[PDB]
């Protein structure tokens, strides 16, 4: 269950601190059984842990986010989001991800993450 | 001077008919008993535990929506007016969160929050084009987030939903939610 | 883009199921409509304007209790579960208050706010032997005083009541009150 | 109906900006018809309206105020209110009203009221 998993995803590249994908094959967990569809907190999952992962600091917490979702992802896709970070102050990382089903945008975030050497 | 026994159930069963999620504790400091009156008040009445009762409350709710199934939804449903507005907690427990802190994924909220819209709204088709979020303050392991989502503009395409959760009386993670719907 | 007739009026009729006391203006806010065509959509629907709607939830409402009946009762009797808690609201006209600054008197939310506590607890016999107030913002003419009263505490003789009133999101007053009651 | 009253009862005795009396007869419009008692709200408002009475200011708010149902009051009773001023600030009046049927105290309050010359 979603809300029960660290890292969502296979990372597939990584440069620590930079930049990272990940892919995500949409089983019958993530969709609703009806119509297909995934599930919206599906997609922000991988990419908010993706951030977290990419991140390098002791910890990392989310502060905002703001998402779209670009096209109705279905049963049997396999999404791949980027993550890059955009900006860096010495309180948050600005990271943009995008998430793609082959060569096209299904997701957009820009995540705002706290971070602290603890 | 206290209730008679007799009495303090009554006014026990009244409590909880009128409000479910009402604690051992609160019912305790109600009529100025023990827990363990209370506790075993309960046993007497048949009154399940707290954490039951909400499984049972949550239950009829899940008749009431559409949108969404049990073994999906996160959190339980406790409160649903279709189209409207509704309510969700969700305990807080070991695997939402870090070792070292015990704080919180930031998935997790937005996971309650989403699922709650998606529930909400009773349409054919359901899903959410755009949110906003903020996370206000930081929620801790063992801790109960309650989620309150509302309608608040409906056109031909889209319900607009505000989102506030709540622990104890602290609000904690807020977004606005975009839903796409069709009814085909 | 905006919502067809037929759909718009079922989307009323759920708005007002499930919240009987949201007004035209919120109604309007909701569906990108103006107030004319809400008043419209109530008058096919036969849907009552606001008061008289609350003056019809009332009325269930005074079948609830036994301590008062509606003809004493000083407000509208909108929520209650008896022995638990209570609502009313009080509309403040210009016998309420002083000339000059059109402030409410004292004595008419401390009558609003009584009423209710005899109102919520369905004894027998039902009287206030003590009460605490205070006063905490000005109100005003043609305000609407929301009062919410809770039990907090039962013992063989008394129920404690804590009452708070609301002027929309405002606090105005707040008062204990220790209710004596009986069985005979 | 008790809330749309200005002063309740008669005055019978007033010593402008120090103490005052009043009389109420209880009526059936004051009592819960099956018991015949008094509705609290009705001695408040005699005991509020005569501190509001005696106070010579242009305004005057009741802030706060403590109250005791010493007896039941019965239909057909009359209440002496019995008002003085204990203490006086530049922004507050304190206010003692003890109510009686003949000799037996059925009402005790103490009351601040604001006031101001406007
Ligand atoms: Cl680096
Ligand atoms: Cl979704
Ligand atoms: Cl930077
Ligand atoms: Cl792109
Ligand atoms: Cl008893
Ligand atoms: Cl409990
Ligand atoms: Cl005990
Ligand atoms: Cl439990
Ligand atoms: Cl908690
Ligand atoms: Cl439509
Ligand atoms: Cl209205
Ligand atoms: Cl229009
Ligand atoms: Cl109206
Ligand atoms: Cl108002
Ligand atoms: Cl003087
Ligand atoms: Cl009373
Ligand atoms: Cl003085
Ligand atoms: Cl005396």
């Amino acid at each position: 269950s979603i809300e029960e998993q660290e890292f969502i995803g296979d990372l597939i590249q990584v440069n620590p601190n930079v930049k990272a994908q990940s892919i995500l094959d949409i089983t019958s967990d993530s969709v609703f059984h009806k119509t297909g569809i995934a599930r919206g907190h599906v997609l922000f999952a991988q990419a908010n842990s993706l951030c977290v992962a990419l991140i390098k600091q002791p910890t990392v917490l989310t502060h905002e986010s703001s998402i779209q979702f670009i096209e109705k992802v279905k049963l049997n896709d396999t999404v791949r989001a980027e993550a890059r970070v955009v900006n860096q102050t010495a309180k948050h990382y600005y990271v943009e991800v995008k998430s793609y089903v082959k060569h096209t945008l299904v997701f957009k975030g820009n995540f705002k993450m706290f971070y602290d050497k603890r």
